[PDB]
């Protein structure tokens, strides 16, 4: 326990060093909250609206999002959600307070119940559970907080359309401190997520072909994929579907057209993200192939250290020449795929041709498998087939990235 | 657009048919919200606390969670979060209102700012972004809503420790309508997530070995993995890490010991979930192997339709005999791994022995690969190696599930 809190300093700097913007965004949100709350003192003038200041702070806490685009997409989304909920609440309240006491009680109760049922239900729907989840958490909260105002009085509507002015001051501070201070344009954050994916995926292929051929120690059963920086690299391409999707959305939903880009192509980046997702499924197949129970003997696995190491180096070289292409906004070399790549594949083909033979509770199945003369190099043949499928996927990725370029300025 | 809303009826029943409990939980949350809000009318007696009723409703909306365990884990978590935030706010308020006007303004502003900075920052930390995210969203909201009370008056503390009684009525309704009405004990929801994983994974292996050998049509490049029910099966084992982790937590955090289970083993289920995650990485390697660009010829792929189909059938049979074992609470047959499995592997080995040879913009790399005489059956060799690694992983899964049984009553 002594080292738990201080050890946080190591978790905290990862957030710090991995990305410095998060610090700037935190200081943003802070200065925004404080500037909005400072309605505390300014009430004596400026129309005496300082009493409702809290709402400005809450608005900054709900609308302001890290990516200046996101703080506008969800901004408008939470806004209509709350406006729709408020309209429904005002409706149920006007229909309420209309019949006698027990009548209004039954109507309010049935409305709140029906609504909450529907609300949690929709919460279960996985279309609006991870995204637009705020669409029903806010919906329900606003609706109940307005149904409670129904009972009190109707001058509450007056005071609400008054305090809308300060909720607007809060929204304006959010908009400003998100777009015109040190914005994090989500578009151009999906213009760098791609280069990160490509760089990390090249790193992952190189590191995979290394930890297999110059094996740390051949035996598998050491730990979870998470600890090794290889998973650090290809888990992104594993799960970035939603990330890239929401990024492309927010970006398309961002105002800046100073790109001097004929047509804002923030969908082609999702195309490239999908191609990379497929390439990453392949790389994950690789990393699995290096942690199998039935494993090829190191010795028999040595005669190939020559060809596939070079082949993986060429795969990573082409992937990195693509990563430089999205980052520096230039189309790839026509001959990106090298004569060196084809030479490496020729060499690997030859290698395949040369020598073409190709208390404790113990594991019963492994014994069965290895007792059978299933080719000892069969796992390696699987590895090599996966590596060659990687080489093939390279062309698909190249075509998609070049279409991307042609789509953007590039 | 005409068919968009009605087509929701198809999205809605999936939630309905996939699991009926969600309906019962929705009606729970609804009856709870309404019963709490019904403080509206009961104020004339019962100590006249009906004015703050809203807070009971909000408490039911925040604490009540689908899994009776979760509504207690996050319940206590959100509670100390809000208590800590309230303590910090009362501190900054007492230190506030202590110096003169501009002094209190500067202190309140610096406190709110510093706090929001820290809060959004911590929000970025991915330890408390997906889980305990409510730990900082609530933290910040409560802290600001208490800093706004600081300015008003100190009798607010009186009224707050009064309205704590009705927030307690709300919490009690949540606790009751979550534990003693139709509870969804999260533990025993991680006792069925396992059987679902195993059943679906057997289905996935069978369906994979089928869509390759009796290929729909061999060519790949049809669509995203998501549409085919195979991804429906193995994406769970892909991403269930966090799901199983939080489930085991909540379960360990559940009160019922009527299990008559010597020791509540809600970690061994996570062990089994990890073994299944590895098995599922292998199955994902398979499904990749059936959607490769470089693909084995169907003809050359026919001579093996005999052995691996039987081998995959035996893999799925053993996986399903395990799924029945966790579901019916009995240890597996000592000889779960069949003589039929070993016979299938012998046959596949023989098969490997027999015939041991083993405007449009066109894709340049594929041409290079297939022009080279890389073995046409090399992709199939990779497929077979993956299938045999599956057979091997079977023993690991068997050992983990049997340890599980021995851990629980079983």
């Amino acid at each position: 326990v002594m080292r738990f809190p201080n050890k946080a300093w190591q978790t905290t700097w990862k957030v710090g060093r991995e990305d410095p913007r998060r610090l700037i965004h935190a200081f943003k949100v802070g200065l925004s909250l404080t500037l909005a709350s400072l309605l505390y003192l300014l009430e004596p003038l400026f129309k005496g609206i300082g009493q409702s200041a809290i709402w400005a702070v809450m608005t900054v806490v709900v609308v302001l999002e890290f990516t200046a685009g996101a703080t506008l997409c969800k901004g408008l989304n939470r806004g209509l959600g709350t406006l729709l909920a408020g309209l429904l609440a005002f409706l149920v309240g006007y229909i309420a307070n209309a019949s006698d006491r027990v009548s209004q009680a039954i109507i309010i109760g049935a409305a709140v119940f029906f609504i909450g049922a529907l609300a949690t239900y929709m919460r279960f729907i996985p279309y609006i559970k991870k995204n637009y989840d705020y669409g029903l958490v806010i919906f329900l909260l606003t609706f109940n907080l307005i149904t409670v105002s129904s009972y009190r009085l109707e001058n509450v509507l007056k005071i609400a359309h008054d305090r809308v002015y300060t909720i607007a001051i809060g929204c304006a501070v959010c908009l400003l401190m998100s777009l015109l201070v040190f914005p994090n344009w989500s578009g151009e954050d999906l213009h760098n997520s791609t280069v990160y994916k490509l760089e990390g995926l090249a790193k992952s292929i190189e590191a995979c072909v290394n930890e297999y051929f110059y094996g740390e120690i051949e035996g598998s059963g050491y730990m979870k994929l998470s600890e090794d920086p290889i998973y650090k690299g290809y888990k992104a391409v594993l799960d970035s579907k939603s990330i890239d999707e929401t990024l492309a959305l927010h970006a398309s939903w961002e105002p800046r057209h100073s790109r001097y880009c004929h047509r804002f192509p923030w969908q082609q980046y999702v195309k490239v993200g999908a191609v990379l997702r497929q390439f990453g499924y392949t790389v994950v197949a690789l990393h699995g192939c290096l942690r199998t129970e039935i494993q090829t003997p190191r010795s028999v696995r040595a005669m190939f250290k020559d060809p596939c190491i070079r082949l993986a180096a060429e795969v990573s070289k082409v992937l990195i020449e693509l990563s430089n292409s999205i980052r520096n906004r230039r189309h790839c070399s026509p001959e990106i795929l090298s004569d060196h790549l084809h030479e490496a594949l020729q060499d690997l083909n030859t290698a395949i041709k040369s020598q073409p033979r190709l208390s404790l509770r113990p594991q019963l199945s492994k014994i069965a498998i290895t007792s059978l003369e299933f080719s000892e190099a069969l796992p390696f043949a699987a590895f090599a087939s996966l590596l060659v499928e990687t080489v093939a996927k390279l062309d698909l990725v190249i075509e998609e990235v070049e279409e991307l370029g042609r789509l953007a300025c590039f």
